């Protein structure tokens, strides 16, 4: 496994956490702003998904989590990162920072082998598990896991598009608050209304997803897009998706399709629920996508409106480790 | 004027805001639950809009706010208001409880002549101010004001509807808390989902404008209806249509209408904005519904999402002033 | 054990997850409000604890956790409600509205043979688990098991009075939001700070704590009072307690006796912290009271402020089912 | 006047709206990461106070706020800050990162006479408008306003030393989030708490009236410390002040002598109220403490508990505008 994390956030802090759920290995961390002592406690607490339930502690210069001694680094630069000396070949890369290809093989410079960005990316290519992991090949050297809601939609509209075709579709996802936004009103030069006070506001935004479904499922290229409402809740997010639908059909048609694609092909990926859910109710639940069979609503034979309940930072910080399994069998790794 | 208020809750009191700031004549309050010096408080402190400016005080038995007098009952049932004693005629049936025709009609026992439910309405007449209060027949004796989010809807459809055609649309709106909702989770045994933690979660819930637009524009009877995501803001909330439209446009036509309608017919109804906004700056907002030229996407020539802001609270406040004026210009009155 | 619950809400359904946890055996509910269906959907999910991780159902028009069969009631009056065909013998009242022994006693009607009141009580004697269960005596069939904030301040206060002597002390909680509090300004007649829009304020509040430990420990009965401030979190509250003290120590001196008696005669009530926690730290812990070491300030040698953590519903719902078992063992049952 | 401001922040604009308020001139402001075009939408839209009455523009490079030019400065560095060039001689420091007398001086080297640091100051002499502003020399070129918490405290504290003399006190703060606070659980090295996801947590923090009032009330130095729990609201603070007096007293006492402070000496610093308040009560207040009658609470005769409100955004920012008057009136400008 001999996996590295490269910024030891929201999602490096989580994947470490779904990598000992899994039995995956992490070798080495890297933050430049998170020392040892300060990562056992930014790893033992977390405000919304509990105390880890196990020892974390500093030893010899490394953190030991459950008796796994990882090394830690704590470099600015990427390409001083010395890798080898930790065995660590497949590094998340999780800074934010480093999205392309250009910037994400930095790490080569340490001996990684693979690297796998954990958000969207302009150029490396874009993985979504259940949907297109069979497109991945062992030549490809830097990845992308592409963002927690092209990772909600992607499964759905797959669903919908190999049923009934989606002709057009609109989405919007209604998303909890990132470490992007800002506390109080404050400097957000590239996005002004990300720079209101997120536990005051409902704020527009845009979202990964509009744009990134259209590589994973290319046949829907140009056929969907849509926008975000960040809302004052610290995790959990939800689609709203509206689409115009290619043959005529009834909602138990989709439903009857969503809860046999969670019980094959999209299991573990894709959910199913029936229940009155609310957003608290999926909070450190493993899969990308729940489709909420109650609150969606078709107006008509081709026309409507479906919703997916997907926890942000813990069912995407699982299909890191999802992904990673996949292309080390590949890779033979 | 003659307004008496049934009612003194978030839409009671801030009608008789709305009422001091248009100079109409609230003449009498009801409320059981709220005796008269609860009422000075009550009236006087606002979390979400801050302190009423100007004189609040009891004397003599009355509410006496910036000199006016108005006469405060304490009674369960309608049938039991002397509204004739304070000599109030047209009621603002502001309870949530008598919403009914002959609920409602209880207040004509005491000598009301008029009732305006300010919520829909089974069948009461539902009225828009800008869109359908022409059809205000003077012998209709109860009417409905319908919902918060009618009011944004209906006058962003209307002009959607007048230069493109509608052919159908969905709706979400995402909607600030109210007091139906729960601090912690607790018993909503007619809706659950909204008996959840307000404050924690993202909740589904139904709206009112999925059945009342089609009753306010006839022409999208069956055409339009959608769902309302409730979010822990604590006012102002946001429409998101989808729609698909039966002539093609760009969304530069679609700014440019809802430019010209807010500065003509539409007027003080649809505001129209291109600032980055975010929903704290619609707080106190007199409008029924404020176009955002920048947060909306079209998706193809007859596929797009247009966004509405509105302070559910107050700017449905001032139509209820609005709708008596009209109501009395009609009556003679 | 026999146990009965006499409202199933945030303490009642707490108190049966805490009973399940403990292998203590609740055979009855009763909750005039929430019919058996949407009991399923109330137990199963929380907001703030998670998921029931455990199979919920109804079966045969009983609630069925995990295998065990727990009648259902639906009675609006305690003197209605059958006991005795379910066989329940100890009744948890926690409605929050039958406090007294007079009100209590109503569920001796029904064959209950002791009750439990899960508030403080004017008249019924209170117990903190840790502090005085020893006078708990056999004869005593209506007890209180006090208030959340007052299982918090006894154990501290009483390892601060044995070691140093309170001469006086003031306390505040800074303390989550709760069912009686209110999503927007609304009515509470009783306590007018108390209606004000909980997510947006912080509310100064009155406390059981303040008289209720002058019963629990006798000896400070009138040299200790205090109040709350209700802030916007759903659940976790602090007590920060300021102490004159008689003998003359350092804080290592308190945090030592604090240390010493959460491993010994407090161990499992009083916990013990040196990390730097925050209160999402606390929710699900089941202690009564965690120190903060690092919190506390000491001015002189006999004035001390200190600081203790407790998750309002979680700890005190543990220490339900704790006295219950204590009661059982005193009475032989 | 000639007042610039260096960092265009929370205090930075609310300073200028309060200045524009008290007819106070601000020539200049400085803020590398906030652009002219960008400085108009953050002056105009306020999530807390409102948006601003008023024209707001762009023309010519400058900021034109109701017909005052204002000159944009955009430097990083406060050494190559122009003030000469905009005859801004006054400058507000409110950036947080220059508060010592040496790095405030670097505005010296644009020419200009006087900074004053809107934070406490490890050496710049501090001062609070209405309790030490007479010990402030014409030749003092740094001094600072203290912060909010001190601001709030010192009246209060002044008025209880006079009448009955504090013998020693410990205060807690509950305080609304600032700037430096985090949205979702990151990085906060200096401060490990206050990284910790704001929304979510009461979290304790020091607090800056710790260190300040001593020197503004040297009298107090050492009797006089406190903590601070900071609570999820975006504004308003309160402060509890646990106190043993020197002379006997009743609540009565104490409420009666802040109502004459409050009405003399003190007037326009200190308020007063019986009134059943919550914070949202005193957004946009002007006064540094608003003493709380009915909140307080009395132990014994030389022990009590005083509970007073600040807006520490608004009232503070107003306090600037004060301290600068009375600091021109020294120098003569
Ligand atoms: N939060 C979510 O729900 C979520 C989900 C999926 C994907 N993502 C994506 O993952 C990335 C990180 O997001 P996050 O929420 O964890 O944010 P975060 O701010 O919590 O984490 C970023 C971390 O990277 C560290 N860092 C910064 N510069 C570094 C550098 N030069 N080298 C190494 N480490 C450095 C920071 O100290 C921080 O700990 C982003 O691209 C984001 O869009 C976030
Ligand atoms: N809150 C909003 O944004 C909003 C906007 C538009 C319409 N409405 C509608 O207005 C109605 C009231 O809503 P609200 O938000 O003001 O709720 P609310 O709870 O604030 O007010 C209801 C008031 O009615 C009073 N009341 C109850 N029974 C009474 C009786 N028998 N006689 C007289 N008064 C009685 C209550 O004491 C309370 O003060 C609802 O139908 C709601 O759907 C609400
Ligand atoms: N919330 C806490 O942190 C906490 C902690 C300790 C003690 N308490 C106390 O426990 C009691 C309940 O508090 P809560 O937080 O669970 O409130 P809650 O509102 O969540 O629960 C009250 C429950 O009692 C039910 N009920 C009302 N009348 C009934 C009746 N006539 N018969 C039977 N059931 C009825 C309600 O439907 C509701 O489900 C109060 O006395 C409260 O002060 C609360
Ligand atoms: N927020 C409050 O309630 C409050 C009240 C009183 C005092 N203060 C103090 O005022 C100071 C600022 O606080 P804030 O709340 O306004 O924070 P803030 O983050 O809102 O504002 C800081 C501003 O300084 C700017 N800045 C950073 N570096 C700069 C530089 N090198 N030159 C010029 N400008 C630069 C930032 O862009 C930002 O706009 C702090 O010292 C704070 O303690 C805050």
């Amino acid at each position: 496994s001999k996996i590295g994390i490269n910024g030891f956030g929201r999602i490096g802090r989580l994947v470490l956490r779904a990598a000992l759920e899994m039995g995956a290995q992490v070798v080495a961390v890297n933050d430049p702003f998170i020392a040892l002592e300060y990562m056992v406690y930014m790893f033992k607490y977390d405000s919304t998904h509990g105390m880890f339930k196990g020892e974390v502690k500093a030893e010899d210069g490394a953190l030991v989590v459950d008796g796994k001694k990882i090394t830690v680094f704590n470099e600015m630069k990427p390409e001083n990162i010395p890798w080898s000396k930790a065995g660590a070949e497949y590094i998340v890369e999780s800074t934010g920072v480093f999205t392309t290809i250009e910037k994400a093989s930095a790490h080569f410079k340490g001996g990684a082998k693979k690297v796998i960005i954990s958000a969207p990316s302009a150029d490396a290519p874009m993985f979504v598990c259940g949907v297109n992991l069979e497109k991945y090949s062992k030549d490809m050297k830097v990845v992308s896991n592409a963002s927690c809601t092209t990772n909600c939609l992607a499964p759905v509209a797959k669903v919908l598009h190999e049923n009934f075709e989606i002709v057009e579709g609109l989405m919007t996802t209604v998303h909890a608050v990132t470490a992007t936004q800002k506390t109080v009103d404050g400097p957000s030069a590239k996005d002004w209304r990300g720079g209101r006070g997120a536990a005051q506001n409902i704020i527009p935004s845009s979202t990964g997803a509009a744009k990134a479904v259209g590589k994973v499922i290319p046949e829907l290229d140009g056929k969907l897009t849509g926008m975000a409402f960040r809302v004052p809740t610290p995790n959990v997010s939800v689609v709203d998706l509206t689409v115009r639908l290619g043959k005529e059909c009834s909602y138990d048609d989709i439903k009857a399709a969503m809860k046999a694609a969670s019980e094959g092909p999209l299991q573990g990926v894709l959910g199913y629920t029936e229940d009155d859910v609310v957003s608290c109710d999926f909070t450190g639940d493993n899969r990308s996508s729940i489709f909420d069979a109650k609150a969606g609503i078709q107006l008509s034979k081709t026309f409507v409106k479906v919703v997916s309940w997907y926890d942000n930072e813990f069912g995407y910080s699982q299909r890191v480790i999802d992904l990673i399994k996949h292309m080390q069998k590949v890779d033979s790794a």
